[PDB]
């Protein structure tokens, strides 16, 4: 039971903007019970129903996924506005949050966040659904110790993209390793983005080359030696989502004891 009343939603400030309409912050109410942050997802031309079973077959996609490190669907509101209520990740987008608290963020809490995504990359790999659009501008913030993946919905990333994505178009989950691979690094460069002043056409060339993104400064050569693996040009000698889990862990405890 997803459909949820109007009359139980208080809609705020806007936080982005998405294929089909605005997101918006918002509280959902019920008896009892306080009332809980939420991110609403609109619709401007959902008059159409086309654009309608578009739109909400987002919510289906979300709907399918319960994990800690995956946003939750809460529910919809199926007349017009048609809305998706999401939970909200209420400190906002990653890579804002690590270019204002560059100086307050040690490096353990910047490997949580790297771990806490590929547990649930892990999930997704388990199920096989392939994100296909893994990077930090797609990863939000619940609390200082709490990453989430966002919106699947709200997310060509070429210098974000595996060879085999770029060349041939097959996104597979070896794929979304690269990506994670990009992501982790996007992370630990506290949120610089690959490949600054790159025209996307120079990208796959210096790929092919064999150029990978430098190692961040203070990043822990196993954690880089990591990120090289998720960038093997062969997507078959690329680490599953399963084995990062677990360098991640270890990597991480190595660190939480500096
Ligand atoms: C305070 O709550 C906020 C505020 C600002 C952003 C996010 C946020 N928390 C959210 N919590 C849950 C959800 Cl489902 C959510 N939805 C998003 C809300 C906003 C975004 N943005 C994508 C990046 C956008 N922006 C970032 C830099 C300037 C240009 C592009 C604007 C923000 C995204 C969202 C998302 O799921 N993805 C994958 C990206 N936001």
């Amino acid at each position: 039971d997803y459909e949820i009343q109007r009359e139980r939603i208080e809609l705020g400030r806007c936080i982005g903007e998405g294929q089909f309409g605005d997101v918006h912050q918002g509280i959902y109410m019920s008896p009892e019970n306080p009332a809980l942050a939420v991110a609403i997802k609109t619709c401007k031309n959902c008059t159409s129903d086309s654009v309608r079973e578009k739109f909400l077959q987002e919510a289906l996609t979300m709907r399918q996924f319960d994990h800690p490190h995956i946003v939750k669907l809460i529910g919809v509101i199926t007349e017009n506005p048609v809305w998706i209520i999401m939970e909200l990740c209420t400190l906002g987008e990653l890579r804002s949050f690590l270019q204002v608290r560059k100086y307050s963020l040690d490096l353990a809490s910047l490997i949580l966040y790297a771990y806490q995504l590929s547990t649930a990359l892990a999930y997704l790999e388990s199920k096989r659904f392939v994100h296909r659009d893994i990077a930090a501008r797609n990863v939000l913030v619940s609390s200082n110790d709490c990453v989430k993946l966002g919106d699947f919905g709200l997310s060509l990333p070429i210098k974000w993209m595996a060879p085999e994505s770029i060349n041939f178009r097959r996104f597979t989950s070896a794929s979304d390793v690269w990506m994670f691979g990009v992501c982790m690094w996007e992370i630990l460069m506290h949120g610089v983005k690959p490949f600054q002043g790159v025209k996307n056409n120079d990208v796959i060339g210096r790929i092919e080359n064999g150029e990978r993104l430098p190692m961040p400064p203070n990043c822990p050569p196993t954690l880089y030696s990591l990120m090289t693996k998720c960038w093997a040009y062969d997507p078959s000698r690329r680490p599953r989502f399963t084995e990062l889990k677990a360098q991640l862990s270890t990597i991480l405890e190595e660190e939480k004891l500096q």
